[PDB]
């Protein structure tokens, strides 16, 4: 990494659904809204593809279908970019991924597609709230840009962003409420409205860093 243009896809988060046990006594599963998280690790920008519940209009077997309707949004999403701005590769978080892209991105034979066994779990941003309400709320599908390093790269580089933006994610995937208050260290710790995180000092930041791997270790 961080030569090359290359984004992270998790698709993990496409097909979602409520279940529920009915005073009959059986289980009612209702999709909701879902979400792709496309991610470059060079410059923290993530595209927010909204998944609306409309989409499964008519379909069955919707988790299957989702590993192709995830790879349908990348290659829609690299068409309307410029050649310049296009990934060089693709890493897809799993690897039922790997075939529907392969398919769906013939047309762009420059773009090398792989799997990973990284620990990259988007998921954890339903715990962050301006992702989570605006997942749920959404009435229609779009896409939604966000830089998830906020400021960091002034003073730090790609690499130690990455590794920081991975600790946390990986901390509220194990345990959401024990990471929420490792990242909010003093009663006054704000995080930007236009930012993800908190605003932190450098000192700050150590700490929580080592706060959180403790967390990812104790599992
Ligand atoms: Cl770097
Ligand atoms: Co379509
Ligand atoms: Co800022």
């Amino acid at each position: 990494l961080f030569s090359q243009i290359i984004w992270f896809v998790d698709d993990t988060n496409v097909y979602r659904v409520t279940i529920h046990k009915t005073f009959e006594g059986n289980l009612t599963t209702k999709p909701i809204n879902g979400a792709i998280f496309i991610f470059n690790p060079r410059t923290g920008q993530l595209f927010l593809k909204i998944i609306h519940t409309s989409v499964w209009a008519g379909q069955k077997r919707l988790g299957q279908l989702a590993k192709w309707k995830t790879a349908e949004e990348v290659a829609a999403l690299i068409r309307s970019l410029p050649v310049e701005e296009q990934p060089k590769q693709i890493i897809v978080t799993r690897k039922g991924m790997l075939d529907p892209l392969e398919v769906h991105l013939l047309d762009f034979p420059n773009i090398v597609i792989k799997g990973s066994e990284l620990q990259l779990p988007f998921q954890a941003c339903l715990k962050v709230e301006k992702f989570g309400d605006l997942i749920l709320k959404a009435t229609e599908p779009q896409m939604v840009l966000f830089n998830l390093y906020d400021d960091w790269l002034k003073t730090i580089s790609s690499y130690t962003a990455f590794s920081r933006l991975i600790l946390i994610l990986r901390a509220l995937h194990v345990n959401n409420d024990r990471a929420k208050v490792i990242l909010k260290p003093d009663k006054t710790t704000i995080t930007e409205p236009h930012h993800i995180w908190p605003t932190l000092t450098d000192e700050e930041w150590i700490k929580v860093e080592v706060q959180l791997k403790d967390l990812i270790l104790a599992d």
